[PDB]
C-alpha cells in the first residue's frame, strides 16, 4: 500500500503533466496521497492564473462574516456574525489596521503558536463563500471555473442525468479567519488555489481515521452533538493540535502560500486559518472513487446545515432512503 502512514504529499507537475487534470488526480491517488486527506501541488514554473491582480479590489463583499468564538483556546466554537457590504479593497484595508493585522513573529511555527494562544480573544472578518472566479478565461490548465462537473460526473458514472450546477467560490481572508472541521459536502474533493496574500495553514485527519475525530468532537461539543447526529456539518467547531495529540487522534499539518494548489480528497477533515490578508479560490469536485463516498456521507438533517440547491440531486440519487428526513432539513 502507497503512503501507509498517511503523510501530506507534495507534487511538483510539469507543464505536460499538467494538462490532463484528471489523470493527474489519479496519479496522485496510485502514489497513496489521497491517504493523508490533503496534497500540495506546486504548479510548474510556466504557468500564471493570471497576468496580475492589480484589479480586483472592486469585487463586492455583501456579507463579510465576523467570527466570534465561544468556549477555551484548543476547543470552540465560531458564529458567524453577518457584517456590511465592503469592496475587497475596504476588507484588504481593514486587514491591514493595526486591529486586525498579523502580529510579529519570527517564523510559521511562532504564527501558529500565537493563532491557538489567542484567537479566541479576538473576531476576525472572513470575505467566505464569494460566487465567483480570479482565473483568465485563457488559463486553460487548472483552471477552476472550467473544470468537469460533478452532475456531468454523476452521469458518466451512473447513466443518470440531474439538474444542478458546480461553480467556484471565493476567500478573502485576514489573519486569524478560521475554517472549522469538516469534510465537503457529501464527502467530495475539494480543490483550493491560493491566489494571493499571506499563507494558509491547514490541518487535516487521514480518511481512515475521520470516524475518531468524529468520536472526540461528541466528547468534546456534547450539546452540539444531542443536537444532531452530523453536527461538523455546521462547520463551527475547532480543537486544536495539543488537543488532538493529547487525545490521539492521527493528523498532520501543512502551510500552503501564494500560487500553490491544494486537494482535499473524499472524507478528509480538515481545519485551518489564514496569516493575513489573502484571496484563495476553491470548488468540489467528483471522481468515480467519490462515488462510494457519497453514498455513505453523513448528512445534517437537524436543518443547521443549509446546503446548495445542487446537493439535493446529489442526495436522492445516491441517498433515496435519507432523501425524504434530509429534505426536511433543508425546507
Ligand atoms: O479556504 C477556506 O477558508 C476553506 N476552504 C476549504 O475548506 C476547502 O478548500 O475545502
Ligand atoms: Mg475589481
Ligand atoms: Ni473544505
Ligand atoms: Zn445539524
Amino acid at each position: 500500500a502507497q503512503n501507509p502512514n498517511c503523510n501530506i504529499m507534495i507534487f511538483h507537475p510539469t507543464k505536460e503533466e499538467f494538462n490532463d487534470f484528471d489523470k493527474y488526480i489519479a496519479y496522485m491517488e496510485s502514489q497513496g496521497a489521497h491517504r493523508a486527506g490533503l496534497a500540495k501541488i506546486i504548479p510548474p514554473k510556466e504557468w500564471k492564473a493570471r497576468e496580475t491582480y492589480d484589479n480586483i479590489s472592486e469585487i463586492l463583499i455583501a456579507t463579510p462574516l465576523q467570527q466570534v468564538a465561544s468556549g477555551r483556546a484548543g476547543v470552540f466554537t465560531q458564529y458567524h456574525k453577518k457584517k456590511k457590504a465592503m469592496t475587497v479593497g475596504e476588507y484588504r484595508h481593514l486587514a491591514n489596521s493595526k486591529k486586525y493585522q498579523t502580529p510579529p513573529h519570527q517564523n510559521f511555527e511562532d504564527l501558529e503558536r500565537k493563532y491557538w494562544k489567542n484567537r479566541i480573544y479576538n473576531s476576525p472578518i472572513y470575505g467566505a463563500d464569494i460566487s465567483g472566479s480570479l482565473f483568465d478565461e485563457n488559463t486553460k490548465q487548472w483552471n477552476l471555473g472550467h473544470l468537469g462537473t460533478i452532475q456531468d460526473l454523476l452521469e458518466k458514472e451512473c447513466g443518470v442525468v440531474i439538474e444542478g450546477v458546480n461553480t467556484p467560490y471565493l476567500y478573502f481572508g485576514m489573519w486569524k479567519t478560521t475554517f472549522a472541521w469538516h469534510t465537503e459536502d457529501m464527502d467530495l474533493y475539494s480543490i483550493n488555489y491560493l491566489h494571493l496574500g499571506e499563507p494558509k495553514t491547514w490541518y487535516v485527519v487521514p480518511p481512515e481515521h475521520g470516524q475518531r475525530l468524529e468520536r472526540l468532537a461528541r466528547e468534546l461539543f456534547p450539546g452540539s452533538s444531542r443536537g444532531c447526529g452530523a453536527f461538523l456539518r455546521h462547520k463551527v467547531a475547532l480543537i486544536s493540535p495539543t488537543v488532538l495529540k493529547e487525545n490521539g487522534i492521527p493528523f498532520n499539518r501543512i502551510t500552503q502560500e501564494a500560487g500553490e494548489f491544494m486537494v482535499t480528497f473524499p472524507y478528509g477533515y480538515h481545519a485551518g486559518f489564514n496569516h493575513g490578508f489573502n484571496c484563495a479560490e476553491a470548488i468540489n469536485f467528483a471522481t468515480p472513487r467519490w462515488i462510494d463516498y457519497g453514498k455513505m456521507a453523513s448528512q445534517c438533517s437537524c436543518g443547521e446545515a443549509r446546503v446548495t440547491f445542487s446537493m439535493d440531486a446529489f442526495v436522492r440519487i445516491l441517498q433515496p432512503e435519507r432523501y425524504d428526513l434530509w429534505k426536511r432539513g433543508q425546507d
